[PDB]
C-alpha cells in the first residue's frame, strides 16, 4: 500500500519480485526463454565481470601461472587422496548378473551420468577442497562431460586456484559465472554446453533453491522392431491404463507398418477391457509414437528419454543390452560428495523359467541387490 | 530427423520442464492464461469459481443415502480434528531466569485443497483436508477440483467440501488450478500450504511451489540508531535484511550512519559487509504500527526482531515468523499451523541446575 | 602363563571375560538369591553401609544439606520440566473411531505401574538427569517411581540428588549403584514392585544391564468366562500354529472342554500344517483355570499379552479394566511417551455399510 | 490362586513369567555346567537320541538320503550366492591413505573366527537363509563355521540341511536347537570355538538367546621394553579422564617397564585436580589392568582375544604390529598418534603431522574424517 522503500535491495525486495523462488523462477524462465543471451546479461549485472563466460585455453594458462608452486603441491596432494578414494568406491559397482531363476537372467550396472556441473563459490580454501571433491569424484566416475562454475571476481576472473584445481581435477569446462545464472547455464546446456545431468557443489540459498527447484525431486517406453508381434505391442500399451492415470508411455520404432498398425488396432483393444474410458483418455493425452530409421535411432532416442521402464522387442538382444543406457527397469524380450550420487544405478531382466528350483527361488528372494 | 507419427497433448521433453513452462506462463499472464490452459487441459465450459445457485444445483444432485454417509465422516474427523485442536495451546516458559521463550501455533491464511475426482478416496480425502483446513482456523480455504465437460465438478464434492467449511469452490484442475490457488488469482487469496493427491503433474508443479534464512527488525521512535546500525551490521557473520519503522527520521539516521560502522571490522569482514548491506538488505516507511506488523507478517521472516514500545502488543499481534525477539535486549491439523517461536527478557543471574537441565530440552 | 601385575577390581580375567560376562554372572547371582544378594553385591562394590531404601529422617536430612541457592534452582528447573511435561501427556486422550458402521476401534496411553530412574552422581548434569527423569515418569503418571544413586562411602547418596529426587516425585530414593542396583529395581527386591522401565546414564555395567533386562510380542492370550463358544476358543488357540498362547479362563468345565477338542481339530489340518500344529499346542500353548472374572483380568495383565481376545460378559468391564496388553479385540466377533504403555482395542460386526465414512476412516491412520 | 489345566513345554509359570526370563535362566545354567548341562536342555527340549556334532559317516549317511533333484537345486542355490559373495568380497580390500603429509591412515575387513549359523528346520526357506548365510560367511573367510539346526526325533537334522550347509562350506554341522544351540555355539562347548557372530532366524526362544548374547569402549596399550614410561603413564591416567568406566589395558612383555609404571601411578593422581584426584585413583583400581607377557607374540594374542575399541602400540618393528594384530577398533602404531556382517572394519594410522597444506586438511574435514 503505503510502502515507502528508503532503501532498496539491489536483488531481493519487492517491486523486484516477492520471494527468493518468485526471483528465481523469473530467472530461470527468462534465461530458458532467451537463452545464451539473457543468461548473459544477468551474468553481467550480478556478477559484474566483462570476461568471457567460458575460459579459453590461453585463460586457463594465465590463471594456473598465477597459483604458487606450494599450493598447486598441496592441491594434487589433496587431488591424489580424493581420486584414490573414489577408485576405490566405483570398484564396488561392478555390473552383476543373476540367475535368479533357471533361464531368467537379471542384472545391474552402474552407469555415469553424461554431464555433471559442479558450482564452486569461490577460492577460499575450504572451496578449492570442495571443487576438488566434486570434480574429481564426478570424473572417476566416468561422466563424459564436466562442467566447473566459479562466480568471478571483476577484473580478477575465476579464483586462480579454482581454475588449476578444476583443471587437474579433469573438469572439461571451466565457467566464469555464478549464482542462479550459471547454475542455469550448464542445467540448460547454454553457450553450446551439453545439459548438466547432476548438479553438485555447495551454494548460497538462491543458488541452492534453483538446483532444488532445476534437479530435485514413472514413464514407460517400448522399443520395437520390425518384428515385434503388433499384437503383444497393443496389449502393453492397453495395460498402462491400469496405473495409467498419468503415465506417459512412447513407442520408439523404425518400421512404419507397425506403427500405423498399432494405431489401428487400438479402437479394437480399448474396447475391450470402468476402465474403458479411463484408457481412451490416457491413450491420446499421454502415449507417443516415434519412428524411426535405423536401431541405433531407436536407441538413441530411448536414451534421451531415459524411461523408468524399458521394454525390449527387437532382434538382437544382445546388442540392445549392450547399447541402452539410460533407463530405469529394462525388460529384454516379449517374454518379460561420493562417486555413487554421479551414476545411474540400471537393473535389466531377460528369459522365462526353463524349469522350477525352489530352492534357489527362495535363496533369490532372500539374496536380491 | 524423428517422426512423430501420434503425438500426446500433454512440445517439451520432461514433466519438469512442461510444468515450469505453464507456472511462468500464467505467473506473467494471470487469470487469463490460467483460464487459457483450464480451456485447453479441463475441456469444460463454465466458470472457475463455482456460484451459490451452481453449488445448490450439485447439492441437488447428490443422494441423501450419500449426502449422510459425507455428513458422518464429516463429523469424524471434526471432533478427532478439534480434541488435536485442543492441544495446541500457547505455551510460554521461563527457561533460565529473566530470559522467558514461548511458543504458538498459528494458521496459516489460506490452504489448498486439490481433489482429483468423485471417487470414494477422493470424497474421502476432501473431506479430510477441508475439514482439518477448517477446524485449524484457516481463514481461506479453496477446494479445486478437475471438471469434466458438461458436468462440471462431481457433485459429491461440491457437497463435502461445502458442508466441510470450504470457502472457494473452484472447476480447474492440474497445473492451472495448482497456479490458481498458489498465486491469488480471480481474486482469490495466495494459498500458502496446498494438499491433497494428484497426478504427477499436480504433485511436480506442487513441489516447486510449496517444497523447500531472511531477517528483519522492527522499529519505532522509541528504537536507539545505534542498536539498531550495530544490528543490522553484524548480519555479515548473505541471507536478505529488512527495517521495517514508522519513523521517517529513524530510518535516515540508520541510513546514515551504516558506512561508519562497516569500518570497524577487520578486513576479512568489511568486505563482504559492505557487499551484503549493498545486496540483500532493504529499509521500508510505514505509517503507524499496525502498518508495520502487517508489512512483517507478509515477509514472514525467520528472524524478527521487536525494537518498539509497548512489546506485549507486539507479541499479541505479530503473526507470521519463525523467532521473535522482543526488544534490544537479546493427515492432522499441525500439517496447517505454523509454529511460531518467541523469546523477552535477558539472563537475571546464573542458576546452573536450570541451565544444564535446558541443555536437554 | 599370563602374570597380571595389577589386576582390576571388576574388568579382569580370572575374574571373568568380558563386561557382559559379568553382568550375567550378577544378574544371574542375585535373580536366584535375592535380597540378601543384592546386598553383599552392594557391600561389594559400593562400600556403604546406610540404609539402602532411604528413610523418610534420612531424606530430610538430606535435603537440609542443599544449599538453599541449590534448592531455589533445582525446584525452579523441575516448575519448568513439569509445566513442559504436562503439555504433552495432555496431547495422550483416549480415542475412539467408528471404523465401519458397529465397529469401534480405540487407543488409550497407560502409564507402567513401576518406574525405575538411575542417578549416577551428583554433579549439575546429573541432577538435571534426575530432575528430567523423575519429573516426567510423574507427569506420566507413573504409580510407583524408584531412584537409585550410587552411594558415597560413609555419605551416602548425593544430596543435590535426594532434593531433586523428592521433590520431583520419587516414591523410593535407594542408596546403591551398577548392576546390584538395576537388578534391585528390576527384580522388585526390598519390598519394591517390579520396575517396567528404567531410565538413566550409567557406566557400562549400568547399560549393560539395562539392555539385557529392559532393551528389546507375537505370544497370544485369549480371556474366556463360561459363555464363551468352546468351539470357538479351539479354533482360534489352534490358528497360532499356523509363540505361546494362553487360554485363562474361571469355569474349569470348558476349559477340560477344549483340551479334549483339540487333537480332532489338529487332524482336520493339511499336511504340513498337522505336525507343527501338534507341537505347538504341546509346547506353547497353556490352559490356566481361575477364580472369577477378577483373577482372569490379573493375571492376563500380568502376562501382558501382544494380542488378546476376551470371549466374556460386560465386555466394557474389561475394556474397562485389562491395561496391560498390546491389541485387545472384545467378543468372538472380532518426553512423557517412553513411560506409557499404548494400547489399542476393537469390539463389534459390520451393522451396515457407509463407503464414505469407510474411506475417511481408512485415511484416519494410513 | 490359579490351577495349571494344561502347562507348556517350559512356557509356563513357575517354570517361568518371561520369555526373557527363560532364555537368562537357561543361558545362566549352561555357563555354569558346561558341556552337560548344554546336553541335559538339548534331550529335555528336542528330544533327539543321536549325537550333537555330526560325524563324517553321519554327513554322508545324511547327504545319500536328499533326492538328486533338491541336490541340484541346492547347488545351483550355493553357486549363485558364492559368485554373488565373491564380487563383493572382491570390493573389500585393504586401503592406505596419506590424509595428511605424514599421518597414514588405513581400512581392513578382517574375516571373524567363528560364524555360528542357526537353521529353524528343513522347509525350502530355510535351505535358501542356510546357503545363504553359511556360503556368504565362508566366502567371507571365516576360520571356522558352525551350522546347528533342532534334530527331529530319530531322524536328526534334516538331511537337506546336512547337505546345503556341508557343500557350503561348514566345518561343524550341529544336532541341537533352540536357546540350548545358541548357547552351544555363541560359549565354546564341546570343543568348538566361541561363535563371535551368529546368524539365521529362529522362534522367539532363539532370537531373545542371541539378542541377549550378541546385542548391542576397552582400550588397551601394547607397550615393549623401549616404550616412554612417562608416555605410557600419563595415557593410563588420562584414560581415567573422560573414559574412567572405561576398562584399561597395559600389556608388555617387559616386567621392568610395568613395574616401573605402576610405581609411576600414584604420584601422577597426586599432580592433577581435585574433581579428578578421586576418579583417576578410583579409575585406575577398578577397571585398570598390567598383564606382563612372555615375549610380543603373547602380547599380540593377548590383544586379540581382548579386542580392544581403542589400541595404542609402543613398540618397536611396528610394520610387524599392523601385520599381525587382528581384532581391535582404531590401532595408532607408534607413540606419536553380503559378506559384511560375517566381518571386523578395523581401522588403523601410523605417523603424526609433518607438514602443513591447507587443501589437504580442508579435503580430509570435509570427507566425514576417519
Amino acid at each position: 500500500m503505503t510502502i515507502e522503500y528508503l532503501k532498496k535491495a539491489s536483488l531481493t525486495s519487492k517491486s523486484d519480485a516477492s520471494d527468493v523462488q518468485e526471483t528465481v523462477r523469473a530467472i530461470l524462465a527468462d534465461i530458458e526463454a532467451g537463452g545464451d543471451q539473457v543468461a548473459l546479461d544477468y551474468a553481467a549485472k550480478f556478477d559484474r565481470y566483462e570476461g568471457s563466460i567460458i575460459l579459453s585455453p590461453e585463460e586457463i594458462e594465465a590463471a594456473c601461472a598465477k597459483v604458487p608452486e606450494k599450493l598447486k603441491a598441496d592441491i594434487r596432494f589433496a587431488h591424489d587422496n580424493v581420486r584414490r578414494f573414489a577408485e576405490t568406491q566405483k570398484a564396488t559397482l561392478t555390473d552383476v548378473e543373476l540367475e535368479v531363476v533357471p533361464g531368467v537372467i537379471t542384472g545391474q550396472k552402474a552407469i555415469p551420468v553424461d554431464a555433471a556441473g559442479c558450482y564452486v563459490p569461490g577460492g577460499r580454501y575450504s572451496h578449492i577442497a570442495s571443487a576438488i571433491m566434486t570434480v574429481t569424484t564426478a570424473k572417476v566416475a566416468g561422466c563424459k562431460h564436466i562442467m566447473a562454475c566459479s562466480p568471478p571476481r571483476p577484473g580478477v576472473g575465476v579464483a586462480p586456484a579454482i581454475v588449476y584445481a578444476a583443471h587437474i581435477c579433469g573438469a572439461d569446462t571451466i565457467m566464469a559465472i555464478g549464482g542462479v545464472q550459471g547454475v542455469a547455464s550448464m542445467a540448460f546446456g547454454l553457450f553450446g554446453l551439453p545439459k548438466a545431468k547432476i548438479l553438485v557443489g555447495p551454494g548460497n540459498q538462491f543458488v541452492a533453491e534453483a538446483k532444488r527447484m532445476l534437479f530435485g525431486r514413472t514413464d514407460s517406453l517400448i522399443l520395437a522392431d520390425r518384428t515385434a508381434d503388433p499384437h503383444i505391442v497393443t496389449t502393453d500399451l492397453v495395460s498402462q491404463a491400469e496405473h495409467g492415470y498419468n503415465s506417459p508411455v512412447w513407442l520408439v520404432t523404425d518400421d512404419r507398418a507397425l506403427a500405423e498398425k498399432v494405431i489401428e488396432m487400438i479402437p479394437s483393444y480399448i474396447a475391450d477391457l470402468v476402465n474403458r474410458d479411463n484408457a481412451a483418455a490416457a491413450w491420446r493425452d499421454y502415449a507417443e509414437v516415434i519412428l524411426c530409421a535405423d536401431r541405433e535411432e531407436m536407441a538413441a532416442t530411448s536414451d534421451r528419454y531415459a524411461p523408468e521402464h524399458l521394454t525390449v522387442m527387437a532382434e538382437d538382444l544382445d546388442w540392445w543390452l549392450d547399447r541402452l543406457s539410460c533407463y530405469g527397469s529394462l525388460f529384454l524380450g516379449e517374454e518379460s560428495l561420493s562417486v555413487h550420487k554421479y551414476m545411474k544405478i540400471v537393473t535389466w531382466q531377460r528369459g522365462t523359467r526353463e524349469g522350477y528350483k525352489p530352492v534357489a527361488e527362495a535363496t533369490a528372494r532372500i539374496a536380491r541387490l
